């Protein structure tokens, strides 16, 4: 049908067809009489998954056979999404499939849809790792991503009236045709026990078993044949685990338990042991399975020249202590030389620096848990502060300062501060946050140790983020520049020359138009809901945290509908107001907020005076797969973070490579996304850094804008008074609270200016040529955001190795 | 190679060395310089599921279209044991896989020993269903067996210091490839509540959700293409379930541990509720499935004349309640309609008659987990208890006896007595123990209603207990009499033809002596133990049990050991004892029982004076798998139980068809066995059930048999004063004491017969030519025995429907 989706040749659709059919009888055991769409789902999913094999066997083999550098990436989190149509993109047998499908009587869309989302992430972290793992097949890199397999990810939401309920999100109810099970390749991890020193060292005994099972997932390259492994370990018991006789078969679910669940956090740390069992888990096995395959070529030099681990924030950083463990205790190597092989193998990259996310793990429970790690971490601790005190004599608040140990009422262990002592690179994800790391939470460290300090700006995969969630955006762009921005995103750039080019300004808005018609379309459907696809589609969908401002959007939201009251015949350009996104289980202010957006809700989408002029959309269940459908619907992209706090964003960047238009702070990639653009280009509004920093330096008064700002103060007094809630007035009393008193981002601070930021938006979208000739300078300049380019960077200055374009042997 | 095991064609063997190479690339995704035996394995099972799978849709197609009388076998247990080596064999494929593997450089035999067994059973009464399965397929009735997928079966048993240890039999750990999971036919189990009584009669209420997935496995009848189906059900908690979030969705386990492991005892009853759950969960599913399939051809009238369900033990007894409940308070039908449908539909297999293994259920129990149930077993017992007055005016003792609620300080439920009051038919076993329920434990129901008592002696299917299990035996067979005896066992007879043919009974003999030979390579190689494969093999292997009496075998040992002794230099004849089984894990005589049998062994086993003219063997892990490789080699079957203690036996018939002679009491089937054969040919001594009547009435006094048998005493003396143990010489006092003063199974009354008849079995032994000639006689009278006999009986005595020996198309 369209070009990029590939070849639709007679003799591969008839393989296809005869595969699809091969596959109903045998793997599924159906006929025709009797199959349901899931079951031709699965025969889909099956038929393109032998497509994958060949090339996945040869690529590992050819690994083996050239011995290069391995790079391994270690994360608690890969938020992949749905694999069919991903898979079909990256081997260009979409439209064959399509083809093939609809001769059979069968819609292809429709089966996509059953597909359950591998949902093994929260939220940006763990989506970075899985189009990091799509980019670094696509660039050649002998390169694994090891995880753990969560029997349930992040959960279901559902709303009921009004407020958030969880469901477990049991994703492996039907089977997982994707993964495979590798059980030959088990391995001991080992917990609690004791340390004894004898005169051959120290040696860890007395310790509980458990079984690490790898399952592995191939992540094919885009077109270029090779398939990488993404290695998911899931926790078994031993068999003489407690082995009355029946209560000891049944007590196997608590060491099975590891692997059980995704704690459901964005940017906040709880120290659970079952928490630190599953970063010990992944790190002991990942290790054990590293060694094997670098002995299976004792040198240790040469490790570091075979070997990259990197740290997907300091979930998993307890590799350091037990890369040394392995070493001195097990290989025997001396201190020094081990330690050596540690930094020169290890770096981290940083994902936050608001202080309640920062993991410091109490002692007593690595005491108890992981007691021979800890007296490495001692050990790296004591050595580390040495070099210290020697650099900077006489600097005892520096000491303190940079100690592994804190000190307090509960000692912990401060996991930053042992991930920059033990990895030769430290990184932030965009540079303003990079540029905070040297100068206000890791300053001392930069110091000491200035060369360890990078950037490294973060990046969506366009295979994901563009040609499978917009083929139609897609198109027209390689109608005008060809195929080769699929895997050179730098090439959209060429866009620029068509910006006064009726025809392709025309078919620039017809595509949002289109996808905006499909998106009202999905919402009347599956939720009951009518929507105006006329108006400016306000979008932002994203984790609800109070960083992350979604009440900022919501007094704006406020604020129109009282205009709107107050001068009911004035015309105003209508919008819909879409919020999405999970609050994490535990956090009651977050809970909070999506009550109070579906009870806007509940006002403006009935007040008659306001028509189909505003409508506010609470959008459920906000997971990969929602962001393919609505992204590519959005007008206008709401980033709004208070300065220094969101690390990077990448929801951001999708946005903007899919022809929505961005309202934002300058914060994280915010700044260089606008630096691309041009200013002139995007709708930045409020305080920068530097901006709060002064207001914290006098003491934020939220007290003063209230007094100041007559169109927030009646705000505050409807919230107050209940005119949201009238059947409960003071339903929401915690939030007014906050806002006046509490509030350490700043919400009013920037309200002034979000508000008349947000009249130019609605100035510009009158004028739609002008509106779509802004919107093409975004598109055009969106290339540097591209993870091919970061994952480049990533290659060349921290791990050592040369990316590739070429292509295996098909 | 040898003619049973099929053809192998050019076309076949080509076709199958392909699909072999298929699933090692594309399912196994391994090619073969890293694939191992076990991928191999794996390998050839998908190759040969892929030739069921056809038959398996078209044989349930065929079932929907003719709409028979469709049986339903119940049960908490089937043993299946290992599938791929039958699988071939019923599909005729058995010489083309060998020589496709052949081909291909691999050793068929070496790849069948890495499956694991199915182990889901204890012993006879679980293998007795797999056996009844096979004979439902090769008589072409539209049988489904429905039961529990544990995913824990039968313990795995290792000897530690002559101890038994139990290790869990995580028998799901590599896959199972012959199982399909239906989560599409997953069905609600309730489980709690309480009942409510509207105007709109009984609703049960307010109750706890757990669901029952389907796994379905296929059962292959013997080369007439019919493909039934075994349903086994899962348990799975709702996504809502419990749903602060992490240990709800931990707390999940707490549903899923219904299915979690077997109940590992044999002939004894444990009233816990987890097994009260299983029960439920398995009934309450199945006749929701049952009920389905009957509304897809509500009149309830044709329900017994579509619908068998057949309940074996009293295990699924909750099935004639529930059945109740379903037809009673959701179909809205009276109750004697109900009732009468119930009867009509239900029949019912004891299988003991020992007072300890029958199931008597507290009160309090159904009262909390089946408030409805009980309330409906309440009804059932005041209704048939108005029947017994009605009929037996004014024996009021009568009414105490036949009630289904036992009094006492805990009132319980006998489920045996409801199994009676709802079913049309109630069988035994073995005719003596059909006679033994019509004289002891179910007189007063045999004189209110003698038309519902029968027999359906027990029988094993000769594919799985001759045809694969000793080849060289079905083959010099065949070579005389033709094939069509496989199925049709009763072609045995012909065999008495050549009692005299010096051919055959060289034939004979030769096929015992490899299997022999074959049994003590396996013992050296997988156990370092070392045995005379020219000397008399005695066996008994069983589960361990007193009723069984294991411990007059080791008298009868130690007495051999003590002649010897006595009189070294004369010639005794050899004799390698074989005992294996497991124990219940909390049948403390049983264990000590299991390390008696070692403690013979270190004694007499390393004695320089024996020689090799006695060995003691305890056989480890005693399973299916193991019964197929023993029971071939075996000289001499020992079937001891104490008379009217064993209700029939089942290994008793398949050492019988195997060329082992039987020594034995008249008890269960041993009975039929000797009457068949002639008396003549068979070891039969001891006490008959009338003998051991007649010492309970004056008392057993085991004393008066230690007074007059001097070789007894001393056996006795040597147990007591640690002769055996010696590191610990009172070790085996409770064995001494049990035997002196409190043995409910007379050991001692047997013990001089005992000794008599196995010196006449030594005797027969030195003539190898005679021994052989009764062999044969045994080998040729077994037909009866066949499982294919008892269900044709089944199928027109009970249920209803006709047997079918012709062929579906291919
Ligand atoms: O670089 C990718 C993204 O990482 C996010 C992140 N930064 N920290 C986390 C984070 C922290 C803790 C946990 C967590 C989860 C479970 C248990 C404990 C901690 C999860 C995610 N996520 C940042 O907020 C984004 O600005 C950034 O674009
Ligand atoms: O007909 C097949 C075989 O059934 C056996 C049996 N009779 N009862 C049981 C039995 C009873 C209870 C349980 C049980 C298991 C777990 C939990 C509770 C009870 C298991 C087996 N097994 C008899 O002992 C054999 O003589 C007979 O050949
Ligand atoms: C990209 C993405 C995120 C990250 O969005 P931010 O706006 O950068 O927080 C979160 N969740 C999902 C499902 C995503 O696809
Ligand atoms: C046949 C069989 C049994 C039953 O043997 P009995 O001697 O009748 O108790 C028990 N276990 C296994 C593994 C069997 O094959």
């Amino acid at each position: 049908q369209i070009s990029v989706r590939g070849l639709a040749g007679v003799e591969n659709v008839t393989e296809l067809k005869k595969n699809f059919n091969r596959h109903l009888h045998f793997t599924l055991v159906k006929d025709r009489n009797v199959a349901t769409p899931r079951d031709y789902y699965f025969a889909l999913a099956h038929t393109v998954r032998d497509h994958l094999v060949g090339r996945w066997i040869r690529t590992q083999q050819h690994y083996y056979e050239k011995d290069p550098k391995r790079i391994y990436y270690l994360s608690l989190e890969f938020y992949m999404g749905r694999t069919l149509q991903n898979t079909m993109v990256n081997l260009a047998l979409e439209n064959a499939c399509d083809e093939a499908t609809y001769q059979l009587g069968l819609d292809m869309e429709e089966l996509e849809e059953i597909e359950e989302d591998a949902g093994l992430g929260n939220g940006g972290l763990g989506r970075l790792a899985a189009c990091f793992l799509d980019s670094m097949a696509t660039l050649g890199l002998a390169a694994y991503g090891y995880g753990i397999r969560y029997e349930f990810g992040i959960f279901n939401q559902k709303i009921c009236g009004g407020w958030q309920m969880e469901e477990a999100d049991d994703w492996l109810r039907y089977g997982n045709p994707w993964e495979k099970a590798r059980p030959e390749f088990t391995l001991p991890v080992h917990f609690y026990g004791r340390v004894e020193h004898t005169s051959q060292g120290a040696k860890w005994v007395d310790t509980q078993v458990v079984l690490a099972m790898p399952y592995d997932t191939p992540v094919p390259g885009y077109r270029n044949n090779v398939v990488n492994t993404m290695r998911l370990w899931s926790a078994k018991a031993p068999n003489d685990f407690n082995l009355g006789y029946i209560q000891a078969v049944l007590d196997r679910n608590l060491a099975e338990n590891i692997s059980r669940v995704l704690y459901p956090n964005d940017n906040f740390f709880e120290g659970k042991e079952l928490r630190l069992k599953q970063e010990y888990f992944v790190v002991a096995a990942t290790l054990q399975d590293i060694i094997r395959r670098f002995k299976s070529s004792t040198n240790f030099d040469a490790f570091p020249d075979k070997v990259a681990i990197q740290l997907n924030d300091t979930h998993p950083s307890l590799a350091i202590p037990e890369l040394m463990r392995v070493l001195v205790d097990l290989e025997r190597l001396d201190w020094d030389k081990a330690w050596e092989v540690t930094v020169k193998t290890c770096a981290y990259t940083n994902h936050t620096v608001l202080p309640e996310a920062l993991e410091r793990w109490p002692v007593h429970l690595l005491e108890t848990l992981l007691p021979r790690h800890l007296q490495i971490i001692y050990e790296i601790n004591q050595r580390f502060l040495n070099r210290v005190a020697a650099a900077f004599p006489g600097d005892v608040d520096r000491l303190r300062r940079m100690s592994l140990v804190e000190e307090g009422a509960v000692k912990r262990i401060n996991m930053a501060h042992l991930c920059i002592a033990g990895s030769h690179a430290v990184n932030g994800v965009a540079r303003i946050h990079s540029e905070i790391l040297k100068k206000t939470i890791f300053k001392d460290f930069y110091e000491l140790e200035p060369h360890k300090f990078q950037n490294k700006t973060n990046g969506i995969t366009p295979r994901r983020w563009l040609v499978l969630c917009n083929p139609g955006l897609a198109e027209i762009i390689a109608e005008r520049i060809g195929e080769e921005y699929i895997s050179d995103l730098d090439q959209l750039r060429k866009l620029l020359s068509y910006v006064d080019d009726e025809a392709f300004i025309r078919d620039v808005a017809k595509v949002k138009q289109e996808n905006k018609l499909k998106f009202a379309a999905y919402l009347e459907r599956e939720y009951k809901v009518h929507i105006n696809p006329n108006s400016l589609f306000d979008v932002q969908v994203k984790r609800i945290h109070e960083y992350k401002r979604q009440l900022l959007n919501c007094l704006h939201v406020i604020t129109l509908y009282n205009r709107i009251k107050k001068e009911p015949n004035k015309f105003v350009v209508p919008r819909t107001v879409m919020i999405g996104g999970k609050a994490a289980p535990g956090y009651h202010m977050a809970k909070m907020i999506i009550k109070l957006i579906t009870a806007i809700g509940d006002v403006v989408n009935h007040d008659p005076v306001v028509g189909d002029r505003l409508r506010v959309i609470f959008l459920e269940n906000y997971r990969v797969s929602l962001a393919e459908k609505v992204i590519p619907a959005a007008d206008l992209s709401e980033q709004i973070s208070t300065a220094g706090t969101e690390a990077s964003g990448t929801g951001n960047m999708k946005f903007m490579l899919n022809g929505a238009l961005t309202i934002g702070t300058m914060d994280g990639a915010n700044v260089e996304m606008a630096e691309e653009a041009g200013e002139e280009n995007f709708f930045i509004f409020g305080m920068r850094v530097e901006d709060v920093d002064r207001l914290d330096q006098r003491g934020y008064n939220a007290q003063e804008y209230y007094d100041r700002i007559p169109e927030l103060r009646q705000i505050i007094e409807q919230l107050s008074s209940g005119f949201f809630s009238p059947k409960q007035p003071d339903l929401f009393k915690d939030i007014v609270n906050m806002l006046m008193h509490h509030d350490r981002f700043k919400v009013f601070a920037d309200y002034e200016e979000y508000v008349k930021c947000q009249e130019r938006v609605s100035a510009l979208y009158k004028n739609p040529r002008e509106w779509t000739r802004m919107v093409i300078r975004n598109i055009a300049t969106s290339g540097k955001f591209s993870s091919d380019r970061t994952i480049a960077q990533y290659a060349r200055e921290i791990w050592g190795v040369e990316p590739s374009r070429q292509r295996l042997p098909a």
